[PDB]
Order: C-alpha cells, then structure tokens, then sequence
C-alpha cells in the first residue's frame, strides 16, 4: 500500500504485464547505450538471454517496477562468458551450479523513486544474496561499471575483479566476482545469515 515489494522468480513465474514493465524499465535505462549488446523491440529491452530461463528480481512501489535485475546460471550461457569475454582477461569463464551471473541492473531514475538509490541497491542485494544463499549459491559474477564496483567495495562486500576495467560504450566496465561469504553477509545484514528449516 506504500511499502516496497521485492519479487524473485523464474521468468515463467511473472505475469506478462510485469515482464513488460521490467523490459520497459530496462529500455528506459539501456536505450541506445552502445557496446552493451542492447536490442530494443517495441520499447522493451529484451535479448536472447531472456529466452534462456533467467530469474528476475523486481522491486516495486505504488504498483510500479522501480528496479530490476536479471540472474543467469553459469552452467548455461551468460553475458560475461558470451557477450563480454574480454573482461575475463584470458581467465576461464566460471561454470558452476553454485555460481550465477547478474546483468541488466536497471533503476528508475525519475521523481517517484521513494527509497533512494545507494539503498535501493542495498535492498536489492539483501534480497538477492539471500535468495541465492538459500539456493546454495556461493558466488555472484557480473559485468557492471567501475561506479557500481566502488559502491559495493564501500558497502563492505567482498568483491574482486577478473582483470582491468575496459571502455564499453561510454562506460568503464569491469567483471566482478561477489563472494557471498561471511564478510558480505555481515556487510549486508549486520551478521551471518541463518536460515531455519
Ligand atoms: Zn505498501
């Protein structure tokens, strides 16, 4: 009713309408960014990875998607391995059921973002790291910018890079590994996450 709702699930679990607002948000963010292998179809940023069984995280507020993130198994194709392999610096692309890739961070930038943005991200990572840890994941990898990298090294996460950042489009982009260990967990939650069964 005025609070934040976060959903995390497989593409198939979300209503064609929510998906359409997610991809519109990604278009509002990524439209005509060059170098990020973007395709906008009918005002929606959607690509072949979306047809590979991704998970999505959506943050909502007053009935609208304000932020979204995509998650891909590293046992299948993912953007670091198959779109941005230069950022690997010749290292091997991870491939494991315990590691996932994040991509397509998109946050509505307008007036109606009622939480902030340093934090919007915080909240997303809290929900994301937990969903991942409960699905036996130890590591998140992603291609993002140097900006988000520092935002994350500052928030305390344990974050390391595969190699030097590179100019992608108008950005300085880098491939990160985000360990979901104790240090991350404590940064995110104030301590070690404990799940009950
Ligand atoms: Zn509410």
């Amino acid at each position: 009713g005025s609070h934040m709702i976060v959903q995390i699930g497989r593409r198939e679990e979300f209503d064609k309408k929510l998906l359409g607002e997610m991809h519109k948000l990604r278009a509002q963010v990524f439209k005509e960014r060059k170098g990020w292998d973007v395709s906008v179809i009918d005002e929606m940023e959607i690509d072949g990875y979306d047809a590979l069984s991704p998970y999505y995280m959506l943050i909502q507020e007053d009935g609208q998607v304000f932020g979204c993130w995509r998650i891909l198994d590293t046992t299948g194709p993912y953007m670091l391995k198959n779109t941005f392999p230069e950022l690997l610096h010749g290292k091997e692309a991870p491939c494991s059921p315990h590691i996932w890739e994040l991509s397509r961070f998109a946050i509505n930038s307008g007036q109606k973002g009622s939480l902030g943005f340093s934090d919007c991200t915080l909240e997303a990572m809290r929900a994301l790291a937990r969903y991942s840890l409960q699905n036996d994941i130890q590591t998140l990898v992603t291609v993002t910018t140097v900006g988000v990298e520092k935002m994350m090294i500052r928030a305390g996460l344990d974050v390391s890079r595969f190699g030097p950042h590179l100019k992608i489009g108008i950005e300085r982009a880098v491939a990160l590994r985000i360990e979901l260990n104790a240090k991350t967990q404590i940064a995110l939650y104030g301590g070690v996450l404990v799940e009950q069964r």
